[PDB]
């Protein structure tokens, strides 16, 4: 059985790096992280000093 | 990093109050609840005494 | 077996009341109305005296 | 010909009132506003004192 | 309030049995599992000895 | 001209058998049933003794 | 209250004429037909002598 | 950079002519109109003397 | 078994004729073309002398 | 690089067996078939002696 | 009230840089640009010397 | 007439480079490659030494 958690990563550099940010967090806390699916991308502009790229991913991990 | 939990709130009054019901529950258990996105709405009719409005939300919270 | 009918309710007050308007009509004519799923919402503005909220629902009823 | 503008209204009270907030703004600036279609709903939680309901609408107006 | 978890069940027999595999896991760990909604189906072919059917479900459970 | 009715079939055995349950009902009441399209699948768990698979279909029939 | 019926019209000439074919049928049988929304288009090729254009519409009519 | 405007064209003749009606309007007011994408089609029936076909398009134009 | 190919037909006349253009091409090269499903429509404007209607279809053909 | 082909399998028994029918065909003709994603399911009723279940899959295979 | 404009940015380098190109244009002409949502990505290949990445964004700005 | 092939490119560097990987393959084998549309993005994590970014594209090429 796989389970997915819905995470939004952020980066001041790129959408790829924002996806990595989410996956990094998942790997900090979860065992057996196997894949991620991108479900949304966006950019935070008018509440931050530097534009912040965001990539939202379903991160899948194998249970047990 | 943000994480989302997929919650269905209920209310005998309105779709807005049903969204609040879910958000209330998220705030009981989670720190740093930041926003919610409505993903579905519905009404339970033939198993309840009063119609029950339901609003399903992705509730986003900031990790750490 | 459940069957759904696709109804648009209207209200001069709210999207919740517009959903109720559709469900009310379904219950006038159908037995065993069990639930409704919201599939669209809108507002009629420039053909009415008062703005009219509309909520379109699939209203499910149990056959037999 | 109709044209649509994509507006997000806000309210501290309800999703209906948030839709009205967008439509109100459209009517301030545009002639011949005819209808609105709801395309998203959400709630701002962790940057505001009171939860703020948001309803995003395509607001249609007749050209000429 | 209902909460949903996004689980992918697997089976070497059928899509139905794969849905059951996910639901079985949810019932092992959660109280008050009430329904599941199928959100994706697929088949693993070229990393397994036998084709493996997969059914991804949102499994809903009642909180409290 | 074809018309479609939106039916949810149920089965304690499989998603295929649940689709058949809906189609069976359509054929009881309608002439010239020609095809069905699956539009949703789900499982009822916590209100039934045995898990109940559900398959929702648009069932198309030829008018006249 | 509006209700919609899901009809597929056909024509050997065009997608517009196929939409009209469905609407024509709705007007034969229903009072107060108000609008139609196109939801699918297709072409039947290898079971007919002439290609047959099909347009599927939700046809809305006002109840009462 | 391209920008899109969301326009609904109308015609008493066809969906193609309705798309042209929107594009015609865009070309009256905008420079560098490059393409259009159809996003919806419909038919106005019970407020007009003749059925009116509607085609909604995103009309893209090049900025600068 | 059916297979589909994803083709975009073009026409200076209509969306119907653009669908036919794709189907014509499929029939030139494939045996047992059975149906087509429209998946997108658009108009090329600012790289052509005459507006060019486009209809993208999945064209289904029976294998063997 | 992976490539996908869009195949509809058929079976007089089940949606699972219909998916297998498509995958079987892909494996007859292609090397390195790795997975399939279900994209549609349906049932042929009024042109066949026995109901025929259909499962449409994107079948992915590794190039080279 | 927020309003969104639908812009396609381009870059010969990356999808991130293409999103920035659109946002840059929005900030040239609009006050109070707050966020962007990615709605499509693509690549222009056979009309340009170098591949051109494109990212289409809804760019949101606060009115007043 | 344009035809599209559905390709998934991979890269250990970025989603942009993964799109290029698919397009590169298309250009190796096909004449008149004109554009690509991104339809999915993902990351392979727990079967590879380095995370592998994937971008799935419909790659369009002009026939004849
Ligand atoms: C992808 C994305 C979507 C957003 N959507 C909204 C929104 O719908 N409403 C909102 O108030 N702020 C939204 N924001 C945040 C906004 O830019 C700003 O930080 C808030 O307005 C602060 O209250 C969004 C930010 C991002 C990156
Ligand atoms: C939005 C919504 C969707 C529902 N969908 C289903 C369904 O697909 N099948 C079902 O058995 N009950 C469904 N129900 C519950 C139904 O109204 C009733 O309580 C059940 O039939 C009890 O078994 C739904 C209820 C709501 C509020
Ligand atoms: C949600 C909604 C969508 C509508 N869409 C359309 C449309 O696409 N075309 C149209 O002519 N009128 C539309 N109308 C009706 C419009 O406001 C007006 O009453 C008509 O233009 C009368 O011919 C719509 C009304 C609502 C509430
Ligand atoms: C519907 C909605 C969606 C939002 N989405 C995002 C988002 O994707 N990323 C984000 O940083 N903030 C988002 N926000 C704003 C968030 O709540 C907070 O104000 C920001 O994090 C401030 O930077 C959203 C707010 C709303 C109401
Ligand atoms: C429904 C489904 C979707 C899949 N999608 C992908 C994918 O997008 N990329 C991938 O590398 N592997 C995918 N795989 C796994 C693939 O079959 C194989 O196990 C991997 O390529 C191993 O690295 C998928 C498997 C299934 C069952
Ligand atoms: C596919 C499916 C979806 C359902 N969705 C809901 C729902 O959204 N809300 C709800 O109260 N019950 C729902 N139910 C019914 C639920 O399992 C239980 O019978 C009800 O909670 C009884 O009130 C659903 C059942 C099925 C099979
Ligand atoms: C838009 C459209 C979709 C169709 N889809 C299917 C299908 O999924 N399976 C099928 O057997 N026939 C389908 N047909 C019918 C097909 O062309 C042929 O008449 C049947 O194969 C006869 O059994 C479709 C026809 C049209 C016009
Ligand atoms: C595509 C389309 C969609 C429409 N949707 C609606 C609607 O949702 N509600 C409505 O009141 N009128 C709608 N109308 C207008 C309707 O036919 C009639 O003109 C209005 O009811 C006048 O108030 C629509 C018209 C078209 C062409
Ligand atoms: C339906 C449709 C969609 C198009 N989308 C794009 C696009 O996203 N980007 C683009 O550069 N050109 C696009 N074009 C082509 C555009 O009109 C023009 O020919 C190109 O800009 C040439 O580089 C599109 C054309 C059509 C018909
Ligand atoms: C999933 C599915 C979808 C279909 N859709 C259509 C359709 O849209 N139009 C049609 O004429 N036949 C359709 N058919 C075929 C239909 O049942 C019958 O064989 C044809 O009407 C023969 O011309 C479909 C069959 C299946 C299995
Ligand atoms: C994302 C994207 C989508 C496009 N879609 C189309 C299309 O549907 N039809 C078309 O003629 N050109 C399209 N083009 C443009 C195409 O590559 C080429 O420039 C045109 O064919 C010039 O007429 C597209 C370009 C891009 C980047
Ligand atoms: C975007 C993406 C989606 C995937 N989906 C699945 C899946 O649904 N099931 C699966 O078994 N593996 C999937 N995989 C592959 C998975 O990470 C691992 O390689 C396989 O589990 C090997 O059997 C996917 C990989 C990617 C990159
Ligand atoms: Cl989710
Ligand atoms: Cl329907
Ligand atoms: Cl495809
Ligand atoms: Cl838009
Ligand atoms: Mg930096
Ligand atoms: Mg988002
Ligand atoms: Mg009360
Ligand atoms: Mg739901
Ligand atoms: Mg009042
Ligand atoms: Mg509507
Ligand atoms: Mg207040
Ligand atoms: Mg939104
Ligand atoms: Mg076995
Ligand atoms: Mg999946
Ligand atoms: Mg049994
Ligand atoms: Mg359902
Ligand atoms: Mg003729
Ligand atoms: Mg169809
Ligand atoms: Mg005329
Ligand atoms: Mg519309
Ligand atoms: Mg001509
Ligand atoms: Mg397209
Ligand atoms: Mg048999
Ligand atoms: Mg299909
Ligand atoms: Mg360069
Ligand atoms: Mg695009
Ligand atoms: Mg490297
Ligand atoms: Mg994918
Ligand atoms: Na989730
Ligand atoms: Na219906
Ligand atoms: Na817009
Ligand atoms: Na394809």
């Amino acid at each position: 059985v796989f389970k997915k958690v819905l995470l939004t990563g952020t980066s001041e550099e790129s959408f790829t790096a924002a996806a990595d940010d989410a996956i990094d967090r998942a790997e900090d806390t979860l065992d057996n992280v196997v894949w991620a699916e991108v479900v949304d991308q966006g950019v935070e502009i008018g509440a931050v000093e530097e534009r912040t790229y965001q990539t939202e991913v379903q991160v899948a991990f194998e249970l047990d």
